[PDB]
């Protein structure tokens, strides 16, 4: 940076102060990452000038040819990653993507079927203090009380019971493969839409890594940031057959002008997604989850599900007599970043929990591998079975700082 | 800019012309501005690597020390700017921001009370093809068919006589100052709360160049970007007694994770806008509309309520024979760059319309004073006088090159 530490020395030390926290703690909250050089640039464009209100070619102001030329560049790269017919870059976030999926096909106070938020739901798929839980009438699909797997026989029985007009599928806790086909037959019995909110995956879909959602779902929604490792923001996907609503959904249904230095942003980790060396990476993180699951079973740690298909593994804590509030707290102590969970049939509230939710796609960005997965495992070990021991506690400090070096 | 170039030569090339075409036109578009390097850093910066749910000391996530700081000098900055109890400076856009304000407040199918739509009024002041009509009973108030000025009797009898819930003031092509005192003194007769959207005027605000409505309004909801000259986004602000019920409107209800680089970059414009300099820039800003104001009349030219008091103006083509959409596509043909706008009582579709607006934030950025306002003036008459000389158009374009150089 030039400009910033002259012009803002207190904005510009809180970056630096950032930018130095990134490096040192070991970042296993499931949803983070950390964006290329080229991403950020991206970001820190002169597009941030520019008001591009509509779409590529069909704006409602002038002087859009470059700002077209970048989005274009964006949806045509979404396109070939996903295999989808239509993309559309403009959501802000993946709480607008969905925010507009909603707004295309419900109205007012119509059913939905989403995935209990307690299971691995999440906040816009009906949460009562969200505008989904306010606007339409969510009800829930569990899973399994023994395997954690989706039940999609209660998935299928909530269906038929309730007559959504919308099922949605994908989860922010979910360690498991999620079976899109079967969410589409229930969804066809029943002559519902399906959405899948894909979010936490879609690194691993791009990468072959996890089954492709678009092909079974009318409409995919996503977060660009997460194992997709881009800018912040949504997308959503779909079939040429809603393309026109969907757009029109967007804007002028929900958002106004598009932050086109984000669009920018993601057309290059889009880029960066097609490439053979992403595809290298999403399988490490998914190999350095299996083995940082194998690692805290060996601790003796007991694994919502058994262990994990994918990037997260969620550890339920009963057996060691913590909550998750607890184990977030002394990690934190020791420079380990995770979050408290909810577990299915959690006995304890969302803001307590009984597990903590772990994520290796930060890490594996950084160049952690199974070593250090290995590591990571007996230090969470260590601290976790020795909460009281202030020596256990440096040591582990020391053994973190060892990794981040 | 070093790794754009290399990893991504496509999207580097759109973004190089998008800079180019930024210095070669003349920008005229009212909402446009151009952001300082040390905003754009900021934007490119780190921060859109951390997950920060919740708010300042009340985050979901840990590890937010220091984007808790960044949080905070905005929300601190903006409140010493406009003397607001408390800030939210998470909203996305204006859109989100104005959405976040409804859900506070307002049921679904409430009566909300907005300018009318083709007088200046925004899409999200309740287009019925946007969620604001859709979700809310929009009913609007219209300025006098000869003066053009928001006529305060009709505010008032449309309040008496639809009883909204919610009553709105501000526009998006109203080139005279609203009289906030007499929107709250409405507002009372009827028992409604009232919001001022100042997304337009907000820089003037802060300059103490337009009438502040944060004494008045119960919401005062803004974009960073336009004359705040910040980076795109939204902001609310409002009185403590609703600080409490619009965050939690903004997050858990309409948002989710905010985008902290964006909100780095609003604080460093908002420590722009404490500054002196951005006084004495706004001040040009309104000085530069009334010196093009009157050398636009002095060329023959109609404008909307007869002048301006603000950054914007609206030339009414009617007398000239010429739609808005006309004027828009020749002036784009030698590089100056309006939109076509509606008037009050148009004759014309939205889509074709009897005017085009043209406002002076962003050319008084680069530099542009009162002889360069003469000189646009004088450019426009030539092409809108002569729509049909290839070289009046040949001579327009090279003194367009002349101003920017
Ligand atoms: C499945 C899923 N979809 C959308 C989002 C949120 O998108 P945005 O923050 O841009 O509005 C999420 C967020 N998930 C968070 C996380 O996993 O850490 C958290 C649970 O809100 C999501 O999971
Ligand atoms: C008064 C007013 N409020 C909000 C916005 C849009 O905010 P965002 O684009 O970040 O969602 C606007 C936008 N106005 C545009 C412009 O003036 O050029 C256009 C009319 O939509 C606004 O005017």
């Amino acid at each position: 940076m030039k400009y910033l530490p002259q012009q803002d020395p207190q904005v510009f030390a809180a970056i630096e102060q950032e930018r130095k926290r990134q490096h040192a703690k070991i970042e296993l909250i499931a949803s983070e990452n950390f964006v290329s050089r080229a991403v950020m640039e991206a970001q820190g464009s002169v597009l941030t000038n520019k008001f591009a209100e509509g779409y590529p070619g069909r704006r409602y102001y002038g002087g859009c040819e470059y700002v077209d030329i970048v989005e274009e560049l964006a949806r045509e790269r979404a396109k070939q990653l996903f295999g989808a017919e239509h993309a559309n870059v403009q959501p802000h976030s993946g709480a607008q993507a969905n925010m507009a999926v909603y707004f295309t096909v419900l109205e007012h106070g119509d059913t939905v079927l989403g995935m209990n938020l307690s299971h691995g739901g999440h906040l816009t798929h009906g949460s009562p203090v969200n505008f989904s839980g306010v606007q339409y009438n969510f009800v829930a699909y569990g899973v399994d009380p023994e395997t954690h797997v989706i039940d999609y026989d209660d998935v299928r029985e909530k269906a038929r019971l309730h007559r959504p007009k919308l099922i949605v599928a994908a989860a922010s806790a979910y360690p498991r493969i999620i079976d899109f086909a079967k969410f589409r037959e229930i969804a066809d019995e029943v002559g519902a839409y399906l959405m899948v909110d894909m979010a936490h995956i879609a690194g691993l879909v791009a990468a072959g890594l996890h089954p492709n959602p678009v092909p079974y779902a009318h409409f995919v929604t996503t977060t660009t940031h997460k194992t997709l490792r881009g800018p912040r923001g949504g997308m959503i996907l779909c079939q040429e057959q809603f393309a026109k609503q969907i757009d029109k959904a967007i804007f002028p249904g929900i958002q106004g002008g598009p932050l086109m230095h984000v669009i920018a942003a993601k057309a290059v980790a889009f880029g960066e997604a097609l490439q053979d060396d992403f595809k290298a990476y999403a399988k490490r993180v998914v190999d350095n989850a299996k083995r940082l699951a194998s690692a805290l079973q060996n601790e003796g740690f007991t694994l919502v599900s058994g262990g994990t298909d994918n990037h997260l593994l969620l550890v339920d804590l009963r057996p060691q007599q913590l909550t998750g509030k607890t184990a977030e707290k002394v990690l934190d102590e020791v420079g380990i970043t995770v979050n408290k969970n909810t577990i299915p049939y959690d006995p304890e509230s969302p803001f307590v929990t009984s597990g903590i939710r772990i994520g290796t796609a930060a890490v594996t960005t950084r160049g952690f591998g199974l070593e250090e997965m290995d590591e990571i495992a007996a230090i969470i070990g260590l601290v976790l079975k020795n909460v009281g021991s202030e020596q256990a506690l440096e040591e582990a400090r020391q053994r973190v700082a060892a990794l981040t070096d």
